[PDB]
């Protein structure tokens, strides 16, 4: 959105050791470490009933669609007061670029 954008980069075999390793973009995605994405970005925080969240992302309505998102994805556990999300931050803005970039993808 505001980011310099990415090209289909190193997105894929990204999320995979970096977010699969907890979530699952997939719909069947039953939850492991954190709650399912899918085509995120445009709802407020968290998207998911069935699965337990947690009493602070969803308690922050952070509308989801390229930069805000990367803005936690980034330092989720500070934005965010109590993410259960163990991240940690990419602190690579690199990444980062191709990471939404591919994401929108992976969530479309
Ligand atoms: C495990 C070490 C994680 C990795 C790696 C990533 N995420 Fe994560 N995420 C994790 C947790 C424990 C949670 C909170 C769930 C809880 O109830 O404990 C989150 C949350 C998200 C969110 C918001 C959803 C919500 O639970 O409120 C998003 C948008 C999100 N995570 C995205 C996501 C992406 C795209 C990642 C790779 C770059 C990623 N997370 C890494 C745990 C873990």
């Amino acid at each position: 959105t505001e980011f310099k954008a990415g090209s289909a980069k190193k997105g894929a075999t990204l999320f995979k050791t970096r977010c699969l390793q907890c979530h699952t973009v997939e719909k069947g995605g039953p939850h492991k470490v954190g709650p399912n994405l899918h085509g995120i970005f445009g709802r407020h925080s968290g998207q998911a009933e069935g699965y337990s969240y947690t009493d602070a992302n969803i308690k922050k309505n952070v509308l989801w669609d390229e930069n805000n998102m990367s803005e936690y994805l980034t330092n989720p556990k500070k934005y965010i007061p109590g993410t259960k999300m163990a991240f940690g931050g990419l602190k690579k803005e690199k990444d980062r670029n191709d990471l939404i970039t591919y994401l929108k993808k992976a969530s479309e």
